[PDB]
């Protein structure tokens, strides 16, 4: 039932055909004999061997065993030879091109008994997948594997294929799609465990992508109702169509992973609390602890806060009737582990809201679930394990693994968590120069965007939506000047107008007289952002404007001192890391997160985030927390709000409302001249921690320390590094930060 | 550590394996014997001797020394022919493609001792090369020979591999891009004494080409911080951007040429005075003064002006504290030598700005450094030697050229 292969056997058998009647041809004038010589030269020869000597004439060899006495023999043999290189000239090509024409990657997947597998589909690409692979497939996770079982139209490139190659035990490929019911059936989605729908983060425009994503969605939805889906998204406002598909049910698995929106908030919390998108994107990905002596000391410091990760797990019977700051407090100082976020109405049966660093009030009760940060799963099993009366002398942590005898005119949204003004012309915020240098501007913070008229938005809401949340008092709002083209401004404002204190300066921002205007000098955070059309010419020319942008913002010079401006740069390539700080040590082989720039917090690359898909498959709870994390509210209510069309709305709200403005939010201290300012000189990071804990009701989460060992000195390169979760015995300095979680306002 | 390799030693292996065990087969079914027979017809055949017979069947070209006399034999080869020629069928193209896949300007730069090269990267063609290569490698020059190392990602043409081979003995050429610091090994950057990035002049986005030069020069400034770098511009906007760089000193050597300034700068001093811009651009190319019978005579009046070249000398002993119009005058009166521009400030260690014409106010200390328009470096050299007392009485310029009784 194929084309080709009837073609093939057509010609296969008229050559059989032509072959075998030659043959008789030649046995019959060779077994008669000549009329010219009266038949008197009739050589004896077999069917068989006839048939051979053609073969062997035919096959361009020749041998000198059987030949054709006869004349009639010579000249058929003539005749022969030329009728068939004339045939077999012609005869060729097509049998060349059938023969190249089966595809490789065809086939079913069978499935063992007692293995489960993932789909991933959409847009397979190396760039696209390496990170995934990297972070699914970790060694350092637990014994289950499951299997990947690519399904994509086209053929794998040769990087590609290398990866295939080395994961050969792990990994399968097919041809086909997700719109055939077909090709659903030879990857068996009726048992797989659940569907990884990927995105091309560089595509020319943004929404016909996500349309065909949804439509992938629509159709593995339509064939199976019940599967679980992961979708990466590109823009915000599509991430509503997924609630029109009946099957789409978020209570039982299915995710929606928004690119713009975690990149954007990402940087967003880095404006606040610099420093924070390296901790962020290190505390979600699969990482292991392997120091080597080559590196330096601040290198191995940087690299064991580097290697933890978060968990989740189930408190034990002690910590019933107890509060959040003392259940906190008795995992730190006993069990060595560090607890974030509780599920806090897991009684009542109301979803289970997250709450993280609740207040006194809340108590933990039974069969609750809570968040920790450790460096492997098997520390997290301590909390389970832990019973107050037979571990109470026990004072090695390695013993608690094993159980022991078990038995004011404000305007806010109609959510009540974003500032809110009444919708603007634009140019009732377009500036210019003198304007601009007409207000005094200190601790903004400046965009500077490199777009054109035509480029595809990026969605700078999701960038100015967190500095905007209803927690902050509206004194402690930080200003937002946007410096950069007008037309795509323009385009962008329909989406802006309702945040205040929000500015506009038209222009470029490789000018000097730009940021001369704006006061980069006294900002809080610069982010260089560009919304140029990517990946038309060389890889390593893709971020000119970014380094150039940053490098004539370092040498600049001002008037009482153009390098201590704080600025965070995006990458589209993440190879180009090497050319932004100059003391640093370049490599070609070493990985985005262990450079220099990335981690000091002033580089981010978008690729960080490719192993956000593969934590939300293990991890159901992680993107909530970390959507929490970082946007400061955007609750479902706000999404079915926005997804309405008539944009943002709200006014002066009522009391019950207005008690969604105490929730906790990310900040940085310091040890210099605080109230808790003597852990400086000779303190130690779990005195801190704990009186912090008790006495100000503050969680810490890390440190922020200057690179340079002689500071008393304060050597030129004034750079700090992040440490992520210091043991109990880490000293500390004076002008070493402080990461928090603060209550309360 | 090749996928190439791998897919040929896999398949050469495989080949080999099979003809191997065809060998087996054939030596087995030709020494044991015909069931028809009662193997009656079975002829000693040596192992060597039949893999030789079944190499001369496969390569087509067909022996008649050794046969298959056996009818299984006969059936043996049939089949041998007819599986391996279906096999090469679908077997030659990926070794065609595989055969033509490695790269001819690979391998890495080995220097000599106390040779030098200069790197050229950028925009390596025919007709952006041509003058510079006819100007570098001037027959002229002095006897200091120093090589050339294009580093570029792409292949060359047909009459840019002419060149190469014209110029085999002092220019290499090699596959990669300045943006690696990989390739930026192969070519001995940390040992080069300079590095030249080329342009494309009839660009699309002048901004573009000017913007990608520029991050080139990041990238070998990243890699080696105290290397000298002559960077080709398009606009003058652009050329703030190379202050930028923390490893870009102007003190040391890097310069930046633009197009675009020096070409409108030439045309408008022809505009005050016509002619200036030939005079200019054959005051700074290295040219000889060859005459033939067959050119007119203004022709050779002309070439003869066009051979003169631009040179720099420190200044005698003799021309200490001597004002600028008397030392010209001395220069072209008795050197025969003329003296355009001065050192002004060699002393307090100012930069020394130079001094064009300068007026009877500057007058020339010790050490002085002046510039000359002469037809070769030996003419320049009078300068340097020439002393007040040894050389009063000297009249022919050929003798001026040693020193005479020098401390
Ligand atoms: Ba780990
Ligand atoms: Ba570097
Ligand atoms: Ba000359
Ligand atoms: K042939």
């Amino acid at each position: 039932k194929t084309s080709t292969l009837i073609r093939l056997v057509q010609l296969v058998v008229s050559f059989v055909s032509l072959w075998l009647t030659a043959a008789g041809f030649l046995h019959l004038l060779e077994n008669s004999g000549d009329p010219f010589f009266d038949f008197g030269n009739a050589q004896h020869l077999t069917y068989w061997e006839c048939l051979y000597f053609l073969m062997v004439t035919m096959s361009t060899v020749g041998f000198g065993d059987i030949f054709a006495t006869t004349v009639l023999g010579r000249t058929f043999v003539v005749i022969f030879i030329m009728i068939f290189i004339g045939l077999f000239a012609s005869f060729i090509p097509e049998i060349a091109e059938i023969l190249g024409k089966r595809q490789k990657y065809g086939g079913s997947y069978k499935k063992e008994r007692g293995k489960r597998h993932v789909v991933v589909c959409g847009y397979i690409t190396f760039d696209s997948v390496s990170n995934f692979l990297k972070d699914f497939l970790h060694k350092d996770r637990e014994d289950v594997d499951v299997e990947i079982v690519f399904l994509h139209k086209g053929l794998p490139g040769l990087e590609l294929e290398g990866l295939l190659k080395r994961h050969f035990t792990q990994v399968e490929y097919f041809w086909g799609s997700v719109m055939d019911a077909n090709d659903l059936e030879r990857v068996k989605i009726q048992e797989a465990d659940a569907c990884l729908v990927l995105a091309n983060k560089y595509c020319q425009d943004p929404d016909q992508e996500d349309a065909a994503n949804i439509m992938r969605v629509i159709s593995i939805k339509n064939y199976h109702s019940d599967i679980k889906v992961i979708v990466q998204l590109l823009q915000y406002h599509n991430k509503a169509y997924l609630l029109n598909i009946p099957s789409w049910d978020w209570k039982r698995g299915d995710d929606a992973v928004c690119v713009a929106e975690l990149k954007l908030g990402f940087i967003a919390q880095s404006c606040l609390a610099p420093g924070f998108s390296t901790l962020m994107a290190n505390l979600f990905t699969m990482r292991s602890y392997k120091p080597t002596p080559e590196m330096s000391q601040w290198q191995t410091d940087y690299m064991r806060g580097t290697g933890m990760e978060m968990y989740t797990e189930y408190l034990s019977s002690a910590f019933n009737a107890l509060t959040f700051p003392e259940a906190a407090e008795l995992c730190f100082s006993k069990l060595k582990l560090l607890l974030l976020a509780i599920e806090v109405r897991q009684e009542d049966t109301r979803e289970s809201t997250l709450a993280i660093n609740p207040g006194p009030k809340v108590k933990i009760e039974n069969a609750t679930q809570g968040f920790f940060i450790a460096e492997s799963a098997e520390e997290v099993k301590r909390a389970f394990y832990y019973c107050k009366n037979c571990h109470a002398n026990v004072s090695d942590v390695r013993q608690i693994k094993k159980c022991k005898c078990r038995p004011e005119p404000r305007k806010f949204d109609s959510t009540g968590m974003f500032h809110w003004c009444p919708d603007r012309p634009l140019n009732d915020c377009l500036q210019d120069r003198s304007q601009a240098s007409a207000s005094g501007l200190r601790n903004h913070v400046v965009v500077c965007l490199f777009a054109d008229a035509a480029s595809p938005l990026i969605g700078l809401r999701n960038l100015v939506m967190p500095l905007r949340a209803s927690n902050f008092h509206y004194h402690e709002l930080k200003p937002t000047i946007i410096v950069g083209n007008l037309d795509y401004l323009h385009r962008e404002w329909k989406t802006l107008q309702n945040f205040p204190k929000l500015s506009i300066l038209p222009g470029s921002p490789l000018n000097r007289a730009n940021l001369r205007a704006v006061n980069i000098n006294l900002c809080d955070m610069c982010v260089i952002v560009s919304a140029k059309d990517r990946n038309m010419e060389d890889p390593n020319l893709v971020d000119k404007e970014a380094i150039l942008c940053s490098l004539n913002i370092k040498a600049m010079t001002f008037d009482d001192a153009g390098a201590n401006v704080p600025l965070i740069t995006e990458l589209a390539n993440d190879s180009n890391v090497q050319f932004l700080d100059q003391d640093d040590d370049d490599d070609p082989d070493t990985e985005l997160y262990m450079t220099q720039p990335f981690a000091c917090g002033t580089a981010f690359a978008v690729s960080v985030l490719d192993s956000l898909m593969s934590t939300s498959y293990f991890n159901d709870n992680a993107l909530t927390l970390i959507r929490t994390l970082i946007t400061g509210g955007a609750t479902p209510e706000l999404e079915q709000i926005l997804a309405e069309g008539a944009g943002m709305r709200g006014g002066y709200c009522s009391p019950a409302v207005l008690a969604n403005r105490d929730r906790c939010r990310v900040a940085q201290i310091s040890l210099f001249d605080g109230p808790l300012a003597q852990f400086g000189q000779g303190g130690h990071y779990g005195e801190l921690f704990v009186y912090a804990l008790r006495h100000f009701g503050i969680l810490c989460i890390g440190l922020y320390r200057f690179r340079d060992t002689n500071e008393s000195v304060r050597s030129p390169s004034s750079k700090r590094y992040v440490i992520t979760n210091p043991p109990e015995d880490f000293p500390l300095l004076p002008t070493d930060q402080v990461y928090v979680l603060t209550y309360k306002q």
